[PDB]
């Protein structure tokens, strides 16, 4: 379940420690992993996404079946690096995976675009050879009515038609509430003057509705052909939530509503091919999101908020194209060993309607961009070859070189070398050393010349002056130079692991620090306005351990537990931090087997000290509330699984125990007429009982 680097969720796993509704609340619980936004402004901080060894959950990338999820690039990328996405772990219903990888660091560049941080792979149940099926009920149940209670059903069903020809289907119907409008009352940072009585907002709540379909066609004996097609429906329920925390009428009326729906549909053809030489895999994904949401302004405090004089919805429209192909190879040389050959093909299309109106009437013209009617199209497409030798020198020692060539058809090319080591010291000790480059292609925000920010000054780096951010379609690919040395003793079930990683990371893209240029026109003191692009950051690094260790107490009782600690995040150039993490983050479960047919489960995680920025949008020092810092804390929780029959199993528990709560006091730093709330930036939920019961032939 864990080595170094990597982490394996069992559909067991799930079932002992059900999810509310997202994966993120388990998938979290790993070695190396955390729930946070992207960087350090605290923006949609109630929006937190898996984010792998402090990289970002933009360089977190999710695969479903090994096939891309790139839905939130379909919500606009804002000034400091957050989309107002809950993220892309909430497709996949809890009940219908089957299990979940985990692949961090140099182990995860080999699989290229955005896996910079490590890969998320949600694998799902598949067909048998009689037929099966499932019904899976979860619903919890908040002490504090503020807090949003979840509600999930979801059923599988799978077999064979013919000889040759199964199939798989699964339906999810899900709620999580929103929290409560005011939860973060008299918590909030100090509001004074027109933002008087403003608030932080609670998690949103999502509506979900999932239906998957799958046919398997063997052929022939060695030919399999799969046709599978997806479609699932996200709405929200809106609690007050705005970029800045701001407020208005238009805000207050769409309380308990709907303001976003996506939209995602899959459809998807693989051949899978075993023959003697070798195995073949290749495979063809249409993933189509709908991005249907509340037009927003793109100017200082009026970016992010519902805006009035435009009200009713847009739709952002995302056409992701992914085919891939691979062939791998026994071989039999001075050393046995195994060849890996493949091309990857992606398209990227980006319809919005909404990110590319800012007008340059205040701030005055800008050469190179119409003020009015700009295109509402994006697009990059990615070519790929790589090949991955993996080397037995001597029983106990693999070494696995591989080389990935990607070419980006506007910011050119990328070669990520990747070496992957594994030595037994031992039968029971294991050494593992890593050292890869990985990739990231700028997102289609980033890159276009025609997506354009406006503020008057307030958030404008090194002055006051009005200011543009451009899209720059020159921008160098981010590549993170992903080390990691750890040891291992397993026997007898007894696991004991520390891993190093240091991932040094070149050409981060950002919002930049120096005007490139300015402006000609505009009104009054806004006039000729500073211009910046999103450049490439040319240096940064973050640096950490991993630990795991696993005792059998008896052979009725295991204790398990995994450990983060963050030793280093910082952009070389600022001397601020990527993300914000935990200092620390230690995850224990007891797991009593009590009788054949009852198991019970108690388990506590430890959080670290939380420490915000140091600096302004400006580049200044901040001060007051801007600073606080969020305290150590634990959450314990217990619960059980009944079993009733080979058909039939119950769940019931208690997250958070001793009722341990945070509430999101606004964003990182200082506005006029809000003061900051530092690292207080989420909401963290209060004592929850669970129960769930789940039939299965
Ligand atoms: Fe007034
Ligand atoms: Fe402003």
């Amino acid at each position: 379940k864990q080595a170094p680097g990597v982490s394996i969720i069992t559909a067991e796993d799930i079932a002992k420690r059900p999810p509310s509704n997202d994966l993120s609340q388990i998938i979290r619980t790993m070695p190396g992993v955390n729930l946070t936004g992207n960087s350090s402004s605290g923006q949609r901080g109630n929006n937190r996404q898996i984010d792998i060894r402090g990289m970002g959950p933009e360089n977190t990338l999710i695969l479903v079946d090994g096939k891309p999820v790139s839905s939130r690039n379909s919500v606009r990328y804002g000034w400091r690096g957050e989309r107002d996405s809950r993220g892309d772990t909430n497709w996949v219903p809890a009940d219908q995976v089957e299990r979940i990888e985990v692949i961090r660091g140099p182990a995860a560049a080999r699989y290229g675009n955005g896996a910079a941080g490590g890969v998320v792979n949600i694998i799902t149940k598949q067909a048998g050879a009689e037929t099966h099926g499932n019904l899976s009920v979860y619903s919890n149940f908040p002490q504090h009515k503020a807090e949003g209670a979840s509600e999930r059903m979801s059923f599988g069903l799978n077999g064979p038609l013919t000889e040759n020809l199964s199939y798989r289907v699964y339906g999810n119907i899900a709620k999580t509430d929103s929290d409560d409008w005011d939860i973060n009352a008299g918590h909030e940072s100090n509001r004074t003057g027109k933002q008087a009585g403003t608030l932080p907002a609670g998690r949103e709540g999502v509506r979900n509705k999932d239906i998957d379909g799958l046919l398997s066609w063997r052929l022939t004996p060695e030919q399999t052909l799969e046709f599978e097609a997806g479609f699932s429906r996200q709405g929200n329920i809106y609690t007050g939530d705005t970029q800045n925390t701001n407020s208005n009428n238009y805000v207050k009326q769409m309380l308990g509503h709907e303001t976003n729906r996506m939209y995602r549909e899959t459809y998807s053809v693989t051949h899978r091919g075993e023959w003697d030489f070798g195995s073949s895999l290749a495979y063809l994904q249409y993933e189509k999101t709908r991005n249907s949401r509340i037009n927003e302004g793109l100017a200082g405090g009026t970016e992010g908020i519902f805006d009035p004089n435009n009200a009713g919805f847009y739709t952002a429209t995302l056409r992701d194209l992914t085919a891939h192909g691979e062939v791998n190879l026994p071989l039999h040389l001075g050393y046995e060993q195994t060849l890996t050959l493949g091309s990857e093909w992606t398209e990227q299309k980006l319809d919005d309607p909404s990110s590319n109106t800012q007008n340059t009437e205040e701030g005055g013209s800008i050469p190179g961009l119409a003020g009015k009617n700009r295109s509402s199209s994006s697009s990059a497409r990615i070519f790929s070859l790589f090949a991955e030798d993996n080397i037995e020198l001597m029983p106990g020692t693999m070494l696995t070189p591989g080389l990935r060539w990607d070419h980006h058809d506007i910011v050119g090319d990328n070669w990520s070398p990747s070496l992957n080591l594994s030595h037994a010291l031992t039968e029971r000790v294991t050494l593992k050393a890593g050292i890869a480059r990985a990739y990231k292609a700028p997102n289609l925000y980033q890159l276009n010349p025609d997506y354009l920010l406006y503020s008057r000054g307030q958030g404008c780096y090194g002055q006051s002056t009005s200011c543009y951010l451009r899209g720059n379609d020159g921008l160098k690919a981010e590549t993170s130079v992903n080390k990691e040395l750890g040891i291992e003793y397993s026997h007898d079930g007894l696991v004991a692991g520390l891993t190093y990683f240091r991932n040094d990371y070149k050409n981060k893209i950002e919002s930049g620090l120096s005007p490139v240029d300015h402006a000609s026109g505009g009104k009054g003191d806004y006039a000729n306005a500073a211009i910046y692009q999103w450049e490439n950051v040319p240096k940064a690094v973050v640096e950490g351990l991993e630990g795991t260790l696993t005792l059998p107490l008896a052979d009725g009782l295991k204790w398990s537990n995994n450990l983060t600690y963050m030793l280093q995040s910082k952009n070389k150039e600022t001397g601020d931090v990527l993300s914000v993490t935990p200092r620390y983050t230690l995850n224990s479960m007891l797991d009593w087997q009590a009788t054949d047919d009852l198991s019970l489960q108690a388990t506590v995680t430890w959080y670290g000290k939380q420490k915000p920025k140091k600096y302004d949008y400006h580049g200044d020092r901040v001060t007051g509330s801007a600073n606080d810092q969020l305290s150590p804390y634990a959450i314990a929780g217990l619960g059980g699984t009944y079993r009733l029959s080979k058909n039939l199993s119950l769940g019931a528990g208690v997250d958070n125990l001793f009722d341990k709560r945070l509430f999101r006091a606004g964003n990182a730093q200082g506005v006029v007429g809000i003061d900051g709330a530092g690292a207080a930036t989420y909401n963290e939920p209060g004592r929850t009982f669970y129960t769930s019961l789940t039939a299965s032939f």
